[PDB]
């Protein structure tokens, strides 16, 4: 049983899966930060600072967690001699600042000691900013002004300036702690930091996670000189050139060979971000989209031809370096669905389903926008309801309300995805995951709106699994072969719904009416 390992250096834990060559997951293990390393005093794996905006994690907690998990695997009897290759994912945006002289410690690791003990003094910043940090608003505004505005930055990097994006965090560290910045020889993302631990030398950053920094020119796949210069000095030499995601960055360090019994030929495939790795785990191809339903709803799009905007995030594609992917986040998700269920259908998901069954596609032309909290895609708040003559109304009947919510939420996902360059194709598959993916009637509206089949998939280990798939892709030929042909044998998702007859005719007319009403609300 030969295998690849798929790692996930996440906010709350370090996780690993072992996938065999038939692409079956046969082993999983994890180390949970608060529970297993309580000495760091984290909550949710992070430290929220007094200001309520600065959010960090101690770098050495992530190092120590890797030591614990490898020893936990050993103690369970995991056969490391069977590992042909490995890759992994990192929580996006988060950064590691390596102190001058740290690569000498990485390259001289002794198998008799743990990583934590040997890399103890290798970091110029002990508390790493993570994806939850929102303390860099001034750096965001300065970065945008320096390059010609929010739209100019997005065209260049796939996103306007976001507080959590790495370049804004590097700028804040350079401004507030210039001494630590001057003593930093290398800056890694969580993904490339974790790859560096397995190599025993610095890994480059990949194109895909490299796209979550407001630094990489996504088109030319080179660092933007204007973005680098607007954040901190000598930054390019600290980052090193970025590489295609399907790159063998080196063999595993002899440290792991001697300490754990990994074979010396075990290959380390470039790590990537957790969202890009989940896209690989979900096996999205051209024309596909995944809908992650939850407290926030997240759209994962494949993009051949990107159109960066003031909303969403375009990244270089992890499984096809010539194309792209995008994330679109919706703040009004499951709480909004639960509130409408409670108000209109007697707190019953069954009556919620029956309201969708008992109403026609297009809802008689009744359209609704439901934003009890300020929405981000787009920036609107309030509930806004319109009847078949496009007149604003105060309320709908209960059943109409349920369909207006579900049908509007899915039409918005389609409209905002097309704003970034996405187009439904004859090959299109829609993948759905999360709480609301357990409701057939909700998934039917989704199938009708996009005029494409919907499949349900469990994604709890999507980043791990996607990483093991990418490791297998590197062994099966890398850039010489399509990722999709390597993973064709992986488990297929179950088909949940297919568009009803006439759905295309209904939504071809209704989608432009919904988009016009959205623009009407934004302007007024
Ligand atoms: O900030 C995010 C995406 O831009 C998150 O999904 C982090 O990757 C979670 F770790």
């Amino acid at each position: 049983r030969r295998c690849c390992l798929g790692w996930d250096f996440s906010t709350q834990q370090v996780k690993v899966v072992a996938v065999d060559a038939e692409l079956n997951v046969f082993y999983e293990e994890s180390v949970h930060f608060d529970r297993d390393l309580p000495e760091f005093g984290t909550q949710g794996g992070v430290h929220v600072h007094k200001d309520g905006l600065t959010v960090t994690s101690p770098v050495l907690m992530w190092v120590q967690a890797l030591d614990i998990i490898l020893e936990k695997m050993k103690a369970s009897g995991f056969d490391f001699s069977q590992v042909l290759a490995l890759s992994g994912a990192g929580q996006q945006h988060g950064s590691i600042y390596w102190k001058a002289g740290a690569q000498q410690a990485l390259t001289s690791l002794s198998p008799d000691l743990r990583l934590h003990q040997q890399l103890q003094d290798c970091f110029s910043i002990s508390d790493c900013p993570v994806w939850m940090d929102s303390s860099t608003t001034a750096q965001c505004r300065q970065l945008e002004a320096a390059v010609g505005g929010a739209q100019a930055l997005s065209c260049l990097t796939g996103s306007r300036a976001y507080e959590r994006f790495t370049g804004n965090q590097i700028a804040k560290i350079y401004q507030q702690n210039p001494e630590a910045y001057s003593h930093t020889e290398r800056i890694s993302l969580v993904s490339s930091f974790a790859a560096s631990l397995f190599l025993g030398s610095y890994s480059p950053i990949d194109y895909s996670d490299g796209s979550g920094m407001n630094l990489l020119q996504i088109q030319d796949k080179v660092w933007s000189q204007a973005c680098l210069g607007a954040c901190a000095p000598h930054l390019e030499e600290k980052l090193s050139p970025p590489v295609p995601s399907c790159s063998v960055v080196g063999a595993i360090s002899s440290y792991y060979v001697q300490r754990y019994g990994f074979p010396p030929g075990c290959k380390v495939v470039a790590f990537t971000g957790d969202n890009p790795a989940s896209l690989a785990g979900m096996r999205l191809e051209e024309g596909d989209i995944a809908v992650s339903l939850g407290t926030s709803d997240t759209l994962f799009l494949w993009l051949q031809e990107p159109m960066p905007a003031l909303e969403g995030h375009i990244f270089c594609n992890p499984v096809d370096s010539q194309h792209y992917m995008a994330l679109l986040c919706f703040k009004n998700g499951s709480l909004m669905r639960e509130k409408i269920r409670n108000e209109s259908v007697s707190r019953s998901w069954s009556d919620f389903s029956k309201a969708l069954q008992s109403t026609e596609m297009g809802n008689g032309g009744n359209l609704g926008f439901y934003f009890d909290v300020m929405e981000i895609t787009p920036e609107i708040i309030g509930r806004h309801r319109f009847n078949t003559e496009n007149h604003k109304v105060a309320a709908f009947p209960g059943d109409v309300e349920v369909r207006a919510l579900i049908e509007g939420q899915f039409m918005a996902k389609r409209i905002h995805a097309e704003g970034l360059g996405y187009r439904v194709m004859s090959k299109t598959k829609i993948l759905a995951t999360g709480g609301a993916s357990h409701n057939r009637e909700i998934l039917q509206v989704l199938a009708d709106v996009f005029d494409a089949p919907v499949y349900v998939i469990d994604t709890a280990n999507s980043a791990c699994v996607g990483s093991a798939y990418r490791a297998f892709h590197g062994l099966a030929g890398g850039t010489d072969v399509p990722f999709s042909e390597v993973v064709k044998l992986a488990p297929n998702p179950r088909l949940a719904a297919t568009p009803s007859p006439g759905a295309s005719q209904v939504y071809e007319a209704l989608l432009p009416q919904y988009a016009k009403l959205e623009q009407r609300i934004l302007s007024q």
